């Protein structure tokens, strides 16, 4: 499956052998970078002037001099064909070369090509990625590896930005990278190059900005830093900002003094780009005038990123149109899927969908904004560059597929099980959500509405939850052991444990459904608690980042599933033995037995909390130094607090409040509760 698809292909039933013998015309005056990916390809084999001549060359070029009428006039275009005669890869320009030539090496098979011809370009003049998110920066080795996946799917573009890098951001944006972090940066750029890349480094500096000479002066300094190490593309960003710099007359006049002063004075700058503070319409206030104002004075050739009608959204024809009235040019988008950063419990290894496939026109570009795991964010980034390159024959699901069989060949079934329910983000604050598990959800809710009415399920229901709970343990355990891809399987392996768990809990519970006498129902009831616990031991002790701590998988509908079916079954053999078995879905060793009621505790780090709902007394595991408690609301009923280690003397405390380090066991109140490790 060629990725992107080329705008247009003609293929012949024809098998040619990658000729034994070549003349190379146009080698010389080609693209460097597209000369050295077919020499490679040509490896092993005798080039010589008594063998099938390959023609390759940009437009102008006498070695494809013949070929002017077919090259699309297009940045970026190509014209390639391969017959029993010859072999032509003829960009319209450098670039359009080195795509020819990725296209091709994707057409070679067993040392074999199809007879073929492809007239290409891009639909989406600006096409990558945004590294543009919070949270631990890409690796060094991560982004070197970006950019060797972006040259090979014709991503020209890759904006340097994470949040949290202290040069880029508030305050040391002022500062230049020192000495190492400079190295690595100007390697970046050389790779980039090589890959025909475009690094754009943006700059982010509106919390702190100062609208004088001074920071103006800084501000130019460090572009002028960033220049000497290689960078010829450059961004400044508004976005999550407050105060002065939120300023859209001011933020103008900076972008065009940086265009006239340095972008326009510079030989060879090629992207000037800014996001401004108003990025999505939910944020844009109709009482103001801040875009508006943007459009009207922000020289044209400076691009406007855009995220769609909210923080999180995908883009729709009518949103595109709504910003580009306004901005007096087409958007240049900033896409924030996969970025996880809100929802960092859980990986986005789902489809890329949702965003309207015939409006490439209207889009000056389109970047992704992924998760801080570089390979894992692959799934989409490649997704991206097929929608971006080739929208209208963008799809979905062919496309995520090829993704997964091009990263992790050896495993693609497996990865394909691991991620197709590990792509929903489960709830969250800007209410965007993926599907997730879509093959197997009308068979769980089937089984699981009749099991709790008391009819029979349909066994073929059943079978396709035991089979599911079964592929995922093969596809857990394969992908632990898999070396083809390490820096993957690192970023994934918490999940992948977790995943683990969650079928050989589900198979489990099957087992209690089916189980036919009591001693072995509990067996299997012991056995799921033992696994609660564990499940609950990789939540507490991998991925524990300050925001979403933990490991959170199969989420929209297996880990439901599961959860609903055993607490009908106890339910049922409660009922039917006379029993008290506790039903309880998660592992918790701390008890809330409380007035007012049935809400989970949760442990998050050293925090002990009450799980917030919608419309009392805690007993922790052991006597812990108490840090503070705090409280909020959600109450009728008209409170009294105090603490103790006994839970028989009780030290009332103020009010939230602090503990001073006070031993504490209980916590009572007629919500959370922060303890030292
Ligand atoms: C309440 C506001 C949430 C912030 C949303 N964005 C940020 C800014 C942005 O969208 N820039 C265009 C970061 O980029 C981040 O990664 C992404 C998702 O959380
Ligand atoms: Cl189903």
């Amino acid at each position: 499956s060629l990725q992107p698809p080329p705008q247009q292909l003609i293929v012949q039933n024809k098998t040619i052998d990658l000729p034994a013998v070549y003349q190379l015309n146009g080698g010389e005056e080609a693209n460097p970078h597209a000369v050295k990916v077919l020499k490679e390809l040509l490896s092993g084999k005798q080039s010589s002037k008594k063998g099938m001549l390959i023609s390759i060359g940009e437009k102008g070029d006498k070695s494809v001099r013949k070929y002017s009428r077919q090259i699309p006039d297009h940045k970026e275009g190509y014209y390639l064909s391969v017959n029993e005669k010859e072999i032509v890869l003829a960009g319209n320009d450098e670039r359009g070369t080195y795509y020819a030539l990725q296209t091709f090496a994707q057409l070679l098979k067993d040392g074999k090509l199809p007879e073929v011809e492809i007239k290409d370009y891009p639909s989406v003049r600006y096409r990558g990625v945004v590294e543009g998110f919070y949270g631990t920066p890409w690796s060094h080795q991560a982004r070197l590896s970006q950019l060797k996946f972006y040259g090979k799917n014709k991503m020209n573009t890759y904006i340097y930005g994470p949040k949290d890098d202290p040069y880029h951001s508030a305050p040391n944006w002022r500062l230049p990278y020192p000495d190492k972090e400079a190295a690595q940066l100007q390697e970046l750029v050389a790779v980039a190059n090589e890959n025909e890349v475009d690094f754009v480094w943006a700059i982010h500096p509106g919390q702190d900005i100062k609208w004088n000479k001074e920071d103006r002066d800084l501000l130019l300094a460090k572009f002028e830093k960033m220049y000497q190490l290689g960078v010829r593309s450059f961004a400044v960003f508004f976005d999550d900002i407050s105060g002065e710099g939120t300023n859209p007359q001011k933020q103008a006049e900076l972008l065009n003094y940086i265009d006239e002063k340095f972008a326009q004075v510079k030989p060879d700058i090629n992207q000037l780009v800014m996001c401004p503070t108003e990025y999505n319409k939910s944020w844009s206030n109709p009482n103001g005038n801040y875009l508006t104002t943007l459009g009207d004075k922000l020289n044209p050739s400076i691009q406007i990123m855009w995220t769609g009608d909210r923080v999180i959204s995908d883009i729709t024809r009518d949103g595109i149109s709504w910003i580009n009235e306004r901005i007096k040019r087409p958007a240049y988008i900033w896409w924030n899927f996969p970025v996880s950063d809100y929802v960092r419990d859980h990986l986005l290894l789902g489809p890329v969908y949702g965003n309207d496939t015939t409006i490439a026109k209207e889009m000056s570009g389109f970047v992704t904004n992924p998760m801080e795991h570089a390979e894992s964010s692959k799934i989409a980034i490649y997704s991206v560059a097929s929608y971006a390159w080739n929208p209208a024959k963008y799809d979905t699901w062919q496309t995520w597929k090829d993704a997964i069989r091009t990263i992790l060949p050896s495993a693609a079934e497996e990865l394909e099980c691991f991620a197709m329910h590990n792509s929903d983000l489960g709830p969250n604050g800007h209410g965007y959500r993926r599907e997730e598990s879509m093959d197997i959800q009308p068979a769980a809710e089937r089984f699981l509405k009749a099991f709790k009415e008391g009819k029979n399920y349909d066994k073929a229901d059943f079978e396709t939850l035991q089979y599911t709970f079964e592929r995922m343990k093969e596809s857990a355990d394969i992908l632990l052991m898999n070396t083809e891809n390490k820096p993957l399987i690192v970023e994934i392996t918490p999940w992948v444990h977790q995943f683990k768990l969650t079928a050989e809990m589900g198979e489990e519970v099957l087992k209690m459904v089916e189980g036919r006498n009591e001693s072995y129902f509990l067996r299997k009831y012991n056995h799921v608690k033992a696994l609660q616990q564990q499940m609950f031991y990789i939540d507490q002790t991998s991925n524990q980042n300050p925001y979403q701590p933990g490991v959170k998988t199969a989420t929209r509908v297996i880990k439901p599933l599961i959860d609903r079916t055993f607490a009908t079954v106890v339910k049922f053999f409660n009922q039917k033995f006379n029993a008290h078995l506790d039903a309880t879905t998660d592992y918790m060793p701390h008890k809330m037995i409380s007035n007012v009621k049935n809400l989970p505790l949760q442990v998050k780090a050293n925090r002990v909390l009450i799980s917030p709902a919608n419309e009392v007394e805690i007993e922790l595991d052991a006597i812990y130094p108490g840090e503070n408690i705090q409280i909020n609301f959600g109450k009728d009923a008209p409170g009294r607090l105090e603490i103790s280690t006994d839970g028989k003397e009780w030290k009332t405390v103020d009010l939230s409040a602090g503990l001073q380090k006070a031993p504490v066991k209980f916590v009572r109140f007629t919500f959370v509760l922060t303890i030292e490790k």
